[PDB]
C-alpha cells in the first residue's frame, strides 16, 4: 500500500513514442493507485550544466570551483538552487524511479545527463564513503529506453553491440552507485521503423509489465550481468 | 600542417583539467600545429537538443522529432549558428581531443549536448554512412580523462570495473560511428587524491605522449578491446 513514482522525462514532443509510453506509465500507476509525479525535463526548460549558480550566496572557495566540493557543502548547509532541492525533494519521496528518454549517443540525452549531474550530489545520493553503502537504498530504479537501432542491431555479433554494453554507465556507475536497485531495463527497438500494430505491441508490453513491477526481483547489477 | 580541436569541459581555469588542456595547448602549438579550444562552460554552451536549434520552417511543425529536423535543417543550412560553428570547427581538424572530468561514468552533461547537437545526421554520419563509413574517416579522436576513483577501482575485480567499460559509448557508440580513427584514451586517475609530485608526473606524461602522438595508431575499437569476453 502506498507506494510513491517519480517518472523523469526527457523528450521534446508530447505526441511522440516516449510521449506514449509516459502518458501509459501515468496512467496504469495511477490505476493502481499510486502516487505519481512526472519531471518532463524539456517542459520544465531544466538546466543541465554543472556551474556555481547551483550554489546560493557565497561558495565555499571563491579563489577555485571545484563543483563536487561545492555542492556537497551546500547541500549540507542548504544552499542549492531551489531547482536542484525541488528534484531532490521528488526523489527522497519515491519509492521507484522511472526514467524514459529515447537513446542519444549510445547514453541519455545531454538534458537527463544534467539532471543526474546536478541533483545526484553528494551527502544526497551517495557519500565518500557509495554503491551498497549508497543513500538511496531501498529504492527502486528502471531506464525505460527507446532506440533508433533494431534489436539485431544491438546484439553481441551485430554493429552496436549488446545493448547491456551501453546500459552499464546508468546502471552501474550511477543507479547502482547510489545505492538502487536497478530493474531490468524495458528496451523499445527501432520504434520510427516499426508497423502500427508493432508499435501498440511495444506500448501494450509496457503497461502490461507495469502491472507487476511491485512483484519484479532487481537485476544483479554486476559486470558479469551486463558483459 | 596539422589542425587540432580542444573540446574543452571544466568550469574552473586552475583545475587540474585546467592543466591538462594547457599543456596540450602549448605542446601542440610549440610542434607547429594550428590549434583551437572549444571551452564549453566559458561559451555557456548549449546544451539542450530543442526546436531553437532549426530556424526556418520545420518539415512537420505538428509532429517534433530532432533527428529529422536536424538532418534536413543540416541540408538546407538552417542548423543554429553556434551548431553551424562547431561544425566548421570539426570540419577543419585532423585530431579532436576531448577533455573533461568524468561525470557518472561519462561526460558531463555540457559535453553531452555538443555531441547530441554538432554530430548530426548529414554531418557526421549518415544511414547509411556510419562507422567505418562514418562521414568524418580519416579524423583522429582521443578521450583525454580524469577521475575521482583511483587506477585500482577501475579494474575488472575493482568496485567500478574496468575504465575500458564506461568507455564503450563515446569511442565506440559516438566517435567509431562517426568515422574517427580513435588513439587509446589518457586516463589521470584521481587526481585530487594525488601528491604534488604525482600530479606533475601525471601532467608531464601527457605532456610526453603529445610529443609523438602522430606515430601512433588508432586502437581496434571493438567488443573485444573494451571488454575482454
Ligand atoms: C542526437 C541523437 C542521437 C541518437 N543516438 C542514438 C544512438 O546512439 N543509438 C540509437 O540506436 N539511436 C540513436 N538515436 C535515435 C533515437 O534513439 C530515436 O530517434 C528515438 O528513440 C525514437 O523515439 P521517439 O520517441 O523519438 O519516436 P517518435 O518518432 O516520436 O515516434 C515513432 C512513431 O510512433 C508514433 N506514435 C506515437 N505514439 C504512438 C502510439 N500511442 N501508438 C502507436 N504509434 C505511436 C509517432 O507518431 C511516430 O511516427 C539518436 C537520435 C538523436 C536525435
Ligand atoms: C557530478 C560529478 C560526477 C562525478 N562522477 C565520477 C565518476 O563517475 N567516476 C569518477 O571516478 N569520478 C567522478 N567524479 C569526480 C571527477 O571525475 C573528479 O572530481 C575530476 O576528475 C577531478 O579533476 P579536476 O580537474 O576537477 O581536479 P582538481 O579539482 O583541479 O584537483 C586536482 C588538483 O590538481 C591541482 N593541479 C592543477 N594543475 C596542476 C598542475 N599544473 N600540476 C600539478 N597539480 C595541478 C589542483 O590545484 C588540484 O588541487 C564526479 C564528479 C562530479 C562533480
Ligand atoms: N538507426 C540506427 O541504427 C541509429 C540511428 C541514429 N540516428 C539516426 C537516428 C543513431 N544516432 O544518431 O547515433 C544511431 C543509430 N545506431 O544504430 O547506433
Ligand atoms: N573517488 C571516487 O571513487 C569517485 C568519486 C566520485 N565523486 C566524488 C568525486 C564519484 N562520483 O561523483 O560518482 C565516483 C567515484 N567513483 O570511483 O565511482
Ligand atoms: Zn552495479
Ligand atoms: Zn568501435
Amino acid at each position: 500500500a502506498g507506494k510513491k513514482v517519480l517518472i523523469v522525462y526527457a523528450h521534446q514532443e508530447p505526441k511522440s513514442f516516449n510521449g506514449s509510453l509516459k502518458n501509459v506509465a501515468v496512467d496504469e500507476l495511477s490505476r493502481q493507485g499510486c502516487t505519481v509525479t512526472v519531471s518532463d525535463l524539456y517542459a520544465m526548460n531544466f538546466e543541465p550544466r554543472a556551474t556555481d549558480k547551483d550554489i546560493t550566496g557565497t561558495l565555499s572557495n571563491p579563489e577555485v570551483f571545484n563543483y563536487g566540493v561545492e555542492t556537497h557543502e551546500a547541500y549540507k548547509q542548504r544552499s542549492l538552487a531551489s531547482d536542484i532541492t525541488d528534484e531532490q525533494k521528488k526523489v527522497r519521496e519515491a519509492d521507484l524511479v522511472i526514467f524514459q528518454f529515447p537513446l542519444y549517443w549510445f547514453s541519455v540525452p545531454a538534458i537527463l545527463k544534467g539532471w543526474m549531474d546536478r541533483v545526484l550530489c553528494q551527502g544526497f545520493a551517495f557519500d565518500i564513503p557509495f554503491y551498497d553503502s549508497g543513500l538511496l537504498q531501498g529504492k527502486l530504479a528502471l531506464l525505460s529506453v527507446t532506440t533508433g537501432g533494431t534489436a539485431e542491431m544491438y546484439t553481441k555479433t551485430g554493429v552496436n553491440g549488446d545493448s547491456r554494453y551501453f546500459l552499464w554507465p546508468l546502471q552501474h556507475g550511477t543507479l547502482h552507485f547510489c545505492g538502487f536497485k536497478v530493474l531490468a531495463p524495458q528496451i523499445s527497438f527501432a520504434p520510427e521503423i516499426a508497423s502500427e500494430e508493432e508499435r501498440k505491441g511495444m506500448v501494450a508490453a509496457w503497461s502490461q509489465r507495469l502491472q507487476t513491477i511491485w512483484k519484479e526481483e532487481p537485476i544483479p547489477c554486476t559486470a558479469h550481468w551486463h558483459f
